[PDB]
């Protein structure tokens, strides 16, 4: 679909499950040479590289905890020192976890904050750093959430994560625009995926969470892939700093359908 | 590019010339069916329908005036007589005119507003009529600006109108995402067309304007169109209500760059 | 409570009832000289004034149509020949009506549209004008709604002349800040006012809509009054451009709490 | 000026120097009881405390550093054991310092997010969780800045870190505002403080910021502690999840003015 995607080195965190996965997919469908990363588990970017190999993809699987700025820095280099070079930087590993906010300790709120926004300021640091020190106009995409504006009681760690992502990317973006390096959120609404499986397996569960979305179903991981896709692409050459919600209508304000209120 | 945009029905206002042009060839090159709109003589449509005939499209050019609401509903008519049916209704027509504020006519701001705003209003209106009326998952794509988030001194008019396309299209998309009716908006930058030829001739106007755009260029047409053609796609399925920026960092407060204040 | 508003001449369009009512009322207890305004109804400014004089206040009440250019411009001169001068000027007339959008008429449209959004920039034209004209640090307060950000399904005329006005507001604030002019909006949520009691009388709807309100009730005209008199108060000295929401955490979505999604 | 004021119990970070300073005694001018805080030397905090006890106020300072658990849970317990209560909690303490993004160390960064972020995380959970356990409609008040709207190269980590705060914020107020207990951020731009003294100490730096503040002049710490006030009054009772800007215009995109772009 994007001519302009092919040959180019695309490195995904935490692409052995969900989003990443179908991300990483979809750049290999796009001839993009893929770098996929597991935390620790280097069985499951097993599945991720056999559905690469189907469509006839290139990649290569890179163990890497975002947490851990070395891994970080490896996870970059591993994909310089395998294709020789890098195009995009997407920040995709996360974790939240539900706790009343006076009650959560400061380790979950750690540990959250740690791996979705100090995680993503990493991969981002490292990838501008090299589109820097060698003038490549290459992109950043960092996996955000419709929580970086919708505000999430149980998951105040998961909102200020991306809240703070929100003005990471658009620091970034504002700041190596010079340079032509774009740096974009995409913000994912309720989509289908491992963390949400059982949960959404659960007709009363999944119903609840229908409710909360305009458009009336759960996304698709091939949905939020198809915009990483284009935002890579140089059909986004002018697009910068922003978050591209692909959320069925979630930050639309669900309780204020039908004229409530 | 998006194979399912072949032999969809998009009906473009204000298309003679600028984004609008632009969005209609880029749609005639995606195959789809296009009905291209001018206010006074159809001799301003003949270069865009020359360009789209070149690249094998198929189009007719209808008159209308976006405040004159039998106009409007006549362009969707034309569309749907001409080609059986109706897929994506973009509001492209607009105006604006510096004048301070405090010394701004009522007529100066009327005739902005009307255009901008209520015209988008008869666009959408009847184009999601039709789509409701036949439980059609048409789209609408309305074409606001950086503005209807960047307030803008000598244009508040405009400005306004912007605004008030933001929460109009934000409506829209949460009234009818029931009925996979997709409404977002395009936010375009400084791009260089007719109503900026003259004032981008003088290099120091020029210059001016694009320090203020982070990428550090006036963007092209093309660029815009992109955004369109993505928008209209399934590619962009699962995303309604946003209004996606396409300014080369615009919003993101230029006059913040290296850490000044 | 604000000594500085001591003197300071107050106009209020549609002050003779609901919040306009209850602003005038506040901005006489603070000791200014308030202009109340009906539209055709002189009636209606009846009570407000016997409200200022129990509070031992000073009040005139005009006669003026927010759509009527003239009528506004006699709003403003009034105050002046009255009271020799203006300070703060708060466009607070506003309209709506339930309809969905495909099927709301172009005249239900305007209305809402003219009055609403085109009533508060001659408000604020002649203020401003005023100000400027004269050399004067004056201040204009426009009444919003959560809706110039909340998204409102059968009131998209409403949502839209709302979403106007913040870019209105802040487009008149970056004008005129260097003249030390402030332009503010206040947004508030579902406050007990006339245009509700019938609704909010039934517990069915009350306890709907309190639903929709994180705090768990509907506020008073007081609690909107209290925003406008510290607003125009030389309190909010470095405050201009914002919308100070007074809703109970409308916007917070109130669809998100306890976790779900 | 705030009778409701009189004898809350009131507790501030880094309180010993700039705008917590102001807003200490700010507070004890109406009355309230305060705690302010210091992080290394009690040396440090008498200045504020003698200021207070000049205006007739009562308060005590308590050492405390933010990103130790222990020191903010002391610092709430403090509060409670020396005035028998907590009404009030602001979450002042903050850092900041220039270092290009690529170029910034995890352990820079860490720092920004720790204190700013986290700090604020631990202050607010402290205080809620006193609000829930003996059900008092208590406030939480977090200092954020422009930057939590506004991008800055340079301080990714402070923008981030105030980006996070606001969703910390939201989230806090969606939460807890079937409790009555507001939680509101307070923005301010540019302000005459001793992380400033220096840099505003040169003409052409103070010039430089002067010129990207709409309203033309650096805040001072008075109009921010006038917002404070009133926040924490009841006045603002149905004020919650809101960040009140007070910044001279600067979140309004000071390069867009005079129609420029
Ligand atoms: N699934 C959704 O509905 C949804 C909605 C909004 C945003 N998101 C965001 O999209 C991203 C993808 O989410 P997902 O649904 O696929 O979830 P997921 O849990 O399946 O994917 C996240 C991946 O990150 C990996 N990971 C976690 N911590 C890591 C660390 N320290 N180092 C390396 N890898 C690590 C996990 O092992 C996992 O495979 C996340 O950032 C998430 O917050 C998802
Ligand atoms: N050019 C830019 O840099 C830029 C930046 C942001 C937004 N936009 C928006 O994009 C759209 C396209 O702008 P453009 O640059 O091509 O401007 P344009 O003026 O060249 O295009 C608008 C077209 O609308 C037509 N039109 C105006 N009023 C009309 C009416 N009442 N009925 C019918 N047709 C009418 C005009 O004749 C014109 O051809 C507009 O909505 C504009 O506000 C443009
Ligand atoms: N009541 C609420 O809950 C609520 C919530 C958000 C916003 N608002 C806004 O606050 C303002 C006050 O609303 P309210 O609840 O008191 O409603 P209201 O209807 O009681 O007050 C509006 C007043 O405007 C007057 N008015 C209408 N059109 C006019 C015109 N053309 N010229 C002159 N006067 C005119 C009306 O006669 C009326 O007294 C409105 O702008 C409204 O949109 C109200
Ligand atoms: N000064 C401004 O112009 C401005 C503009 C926007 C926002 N702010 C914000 O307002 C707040 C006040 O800023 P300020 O200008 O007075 O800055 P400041 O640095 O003078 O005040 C912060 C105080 O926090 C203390 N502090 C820092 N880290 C701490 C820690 N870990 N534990 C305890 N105390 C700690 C510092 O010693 C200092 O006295 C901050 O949150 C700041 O980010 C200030």
């Amino acid at each position: 679909m994007y001519k302009d995607l092919e040959g180019k080195v695309v490195v995904i965190t935490g692409s052995s499950t969900g989003l990443g996965k179908s991300m990483a997919i979809r750049f290999a469908t796009e001839k993009a040479k893929v770098v996929v990363n597991y935390r620790s588990k280097e069985d499951e970017a097993n599945s991720v590289l056999e559905e690469i190999k189907k469509v006839g993809g290139e990649a290569i699987a890179v163990k890497g905890d975002v947490t851990v700025e070395s891994d970080v820095i490896n996870l970059v280099q591993s994909a310089i020192k395998e294709f020789g070079k890098l195009d995009v930087m997407i920040n995709n590993a996360g974790l939240e976890n539900p706790v009343s906010s006076h009650e959560m300790s400061l380790s979950d709120w750690n540990k959250v904050i740690d791996t979705n926004l100090t995680g993503a300021f990493l991969g981002s640091r490292e990838a501008i750093k090299y589109f820097v020190e060698n003038d490549i106009k290459g992109t950043v995409i960092n996996m955000s959430s419709v929580h970086e504006k919708i505000p999430w009681p149980l998951f105040v760690h998961y909102a200020a994560s991306k809240g703070g992502m929100k003005l990471m990317t658009k620091t970034l973006a504002l700041e190596y625009a010079p340079k032509g390096i774009r740096v974009n959120n995409i913000g994912p609404g309720a989509i289908n995926t491992p963390i949400n499986a059982e949960k959404f397996a659960d007709p009363e569960q999944r119903a609840d969470v229908e409710s909360m979305i305009p458009m009336g179903y759960i996304g698709e991981p091939e949905e939020i892939a198809a915009v990483a896709a284009w935002l890579a692409s140089s059909e986004a050459s002018y697009v910068t700093g922003i978050t591209l919600f692909a959320d069925g209508g979630m930050t639309l304000y669900p309780s204020f359908q039908a004229g409530r209120g």
